[PDB]
């Protein structure tokens, strides 16, 4: 049975991110080029700060008749003392994709299946729908909010953004 | 319960593929020295084009009693609308291994196991064959052709080289 | 079913590791720093030498209130002819985290699940405990011997350190 699991990824530009180690043959991305990164992990119905997105993006080739970029990417998704999410496949800069789950930790020890990525705006917001398969239990309920419906102008519940008790899972992740 | 995948990596000379990330204190690929890499994939049985390989080889050591070097890979394998397959593991320049099935998504959705990785011709053609478990339903037909026993000699099929419709999968990756 | 299964990693300095690749524009580490590496793996009991780690930590943040660093780690575990583990997830350098297991191969074909990992003495002696799911038989016992208490001051036997036979696995990896 599949629980589906949806999250706001937003780069707030105060975590140093993205570092782009510059290699390529081109002007443009392309094949050398490497994005470490790190942005902020939201719950889908924008309410809670969870923790945090970490890992590589691998330039593959740049995509000049969708202007755009495919890159290889490896990261995880950090919920604080819940645990965690790893990811592997491609991400896109010019339309959705979906990547594999290779994995968790905590309550997602067990996790497979795959998970959506939709950019909303390029590149500071996401949203993801991972359709969870493997877990032990249910989701927790702060966790599974009826999301937000995507679009560019969502924005973290005031008190998320501020750090507040209110706006936090407890020992979220930064 | 397995199904047997079976495809060819060919490295054509024209996706800027490999790029060398030179670090190491040493003439011979040695720790630090990073290769992100991206080549062309097609059936096992050699009619089609089926997409690309992508992602990143770490090196680890040079082996100079193999004449060889470890890599150690993070990649996806692109089957064009059908999906993709994740992949961890070591890759040896100088004989074959088995790496981890990570996860896939399409049609992969759910895949895990192990895929065997032979090396062919080095550095332009290697022969997998992946051992896969958990998917839905049975591979597509034109994924599944009888593969064409490895050897230093095999080429795609023209039509597959020359990208016409016949020797193509839908949306294969590019 | 779960089988656990204890591994401690070592550096001996001789694997020319860890090899630090510094973008970020600060002497501390800091999100651009790339960090190949490969240490020696050994018994949980410490009476074999197994083979090697071999991957990536991608760092993702400087920790200044924790005196350390975040990473995050993309790498498997070698284990000679039995095969390998691979795993995803964060190594922080002050406090005991858990990876998720992403796959494997030989023995353990079809592993899942998770693993901690206790840091001894930064970097160079590090403590695993695997919780694995999804192997098709029982651990070997050369594998399962209870295992050495975890401190700063655990050395390998010295048939172990050595290469005896009596201290190594079959084809254990170099």
């Amino acid at each position: 049975k599949v629980q589906e699991l949806s999250v706001y990824e937003i780069n707030e530009l105060d975590r140093h991110s993205p570092k782009i180690l510059k290699n390529a043959f081109s002007l443009m991305f392309g094949l050398g080029d490497l994005v470490p990164f790190t942005n902020k992990l939201y719950t889908g119905d924008l309410k809670k700060r969870v923790g945090i997105t970490a890992g590589l993006c691998v330039v593959i080739e740049h995509v000049p008749e969708k202007k755009g970029e495919r890159f290889e990417a490896t990261y995880s998704f950090y919920f604080g003392d819940y645990g965690h999410l790893s990811v592997q496949g491609p991400y896109l800069t010019y339309e959705d994709s979906f990547l594999a789950i290779t994995g968790g930790a905590g309550i997602f020890e067990g996790a497979y299946g795959q998970v959506k990525l939709q950019q909303l705006v390029y590149p500071t917001k996401l949203f993801y729908t991972f359709y969870l398969k493997g877990l032990a239990n249910d989701l927790p309920l702060e966790l599974t909010g009826t999301p937000v419906p995507p679009s560019k102008d969502i924005e973290p519940a005031p008190e998320a953004k501020a750090l507040e008790p209110s706006g936090v899972i407890s020992n979220y992740t930064n």
